[PDB]
RNA sequence: GGCCUUGUACACACCGCCCGUCACACCAUGGGAGUUUGUUGCACCAGAAGUAGCUAGCCUAACUGCAAAGAGGGCGGUUAC
């Protein structure tokens, strides 16, 4: 809440009201909606999410995951209609809130914990 | 000019035989700044399926328990090769 009242007011009317709760350091499933030509379909991107920006309808976060040998980033606006669905599928035990650190891991090295209840 | 003997790689028989460089044509081959293919010795990194060990997170028909739940099993995690 650091725009004017007026800015404020716009944008709350745009939020979207059914986000599941997730950190950095999670493992998600983004579902994006697809469209070509007039075929509609939804695609799925699963990865580890290595950055989250809170700032209403401004919020973004990043997942990080590697496809065929190439690593590739995106980052979703979390309120835009393109994203279908977020599913948290696992709780990642970090110690820190963004995970560029990972960027320069393979493999075994790039292991998250989970976190345990 | 004639006879005997001797040496010879000459026998078309010394007007013999025969050697090497240079020039010409062809053939195979050695060296050579480098260019490139296969294979291999180490040293390290990464590492699938699989097998062996350890776990206690989650899920569970046959057994035990009046039941609560145990035993056992499965998924997952993790280490070695």
């Amino acid at each position: 809440s650091g725009k004017h009242p007026l800015v404020q007011a716009i944008e709350n009317s745009q939020l979207k009201t059914d986000l599941p709760e997730f950190a950095p350091g999670d493992t998600v499933v983004v579902q994006v909606k697809v469209k070509e030509g007039d075929r509609e379909r939804l695609q799925a991107f699963e990865g580890v999410v290595i950055a989250k920006k809170n700032r209403g309808l401004n919020s973004a976060f990043t997942v990080r995951k590697i496809s065929s040998g190439v690593g590739v980033e995106r980052v979703f606006q979390t309120h835009s209609p393109v994203v279908a669905k977020i599913e948290v599928k696992r709780r990642g035990d970090v110690r820190r809130a963004k995970l560029y650190y990972l960027r320069d891991l393979s493999g075994k090295a790039a292991r998250i914990r989970e976190k345990l209840p």
